[PDB]
């Protein structure tokens, strides 16, 4: 495909927002806040990066069932650009189409249940 | 200037879990990543993780668990001509079970 | 640092724009257009991703000396969010702070001259 | 589902350049990546690239050139107990000389 991929580690800013399309397909959107650590090297919170993420179907439902606001997650996916409404100003935004997502075990444990 | 990597695959075994001299937790595991499209060629990366993270892994994961792993790729060579031997391994920065085919109960320990 | 890194392959949409700050530091900005290939698998141009990139100092000058509009490049760097002026609407944008950049040798040759 | 990687480092030697039975260009090279911070631990990744790209590499690059390489990580093991031997290598998707410490004259061949 030649897609631009990314791995992002961070915290969900809110509970995953679950919605179903007309066809019945689940769609979930959420924002990952990634805070780098940056006389100050790795011992001061840097400016956060906020990336909106989209995930679909069974993986979306898995996420809606498992994750909540503030959860630390590891996300891999592909960078996508999405484009107004009632203002005229036609703006583009970069988002992540999620390939895999999981809760990080850095500060937490998890009980996994396979589909 | 580390070479970083993300790998998605399955734990080949239940994670090890040991404690060092200093009383520090260490966990070793191997991720088998196999790229419908039949079955592609597998990649088995040896991984290690330390401390609380290592304890969380050992309490949470089991053989076969699908995981997302990110970290730094390291390499060693064992030699003067004796047939060079080289190995790589991943010093894990973050690891979690993928929710692609599963759900999980998450508890901030 | 815990930064979110990326590798992007694509073409410069224009000649690199070279500028110097008050201190005399070179700053170069450019946009990478990355076009994935996506009955149609890998044999149809997908929607392009356009990422604005920032690079500084000697590396910026190296780029201003070497690259032009349309050049195929490989870029690694870190994703950064940058925030109005005279409209009120306060908007964020995602950009790349470049760590390494080079012309791709996929369709081109290069004569490299070390600093 | 390939495991991809990006590595930045220096060519350990002038790139090889050969032609296969079919008349297809192949190039093999090794990237040495060494992570002021003294000198960190080196990573040497064996790489291969094919066809026009391979010809471009061979005409453009020389030993020591700083390169940015992206591609797919592959692995093989040579065994029944004979002492397992494992190697990895990168099937290169894209490669270019870094402009971090250099300029370059670029010609669309």
């Amino acid at each position: 495909a030649g897609d631009t991929t990314i791995t992002i580690v961070g915290n969900l800013t809110a509970d995953p927002e679950l919605r179903f399309t007309s066809s019945g397909a689940a769609v979930v959107n959420f924002t990952v806040a990634s805070t780098p650590r940056i006389q100050s090297g790795e011992w001061k919170d840097g400016e956060a990066l906020f990336l909106r993420c989209n995930i679909w179907r069974e993986a979306a439902e898995n996420v809606a069932e498992s994750l909540t606001r503030g959860a630390r997650v590891i996300v891999t996916g592909r960078l996508k650009q999405r484009s107004e409404t009632r203002e005229g100003e036609k703006r583009t935004v970069v988002e992540v189409e999620v390939d895999e997502i999981g809760p990080s075990l850095r500060y937490a444990t998890a009980k996994v249940n396979k589909a």
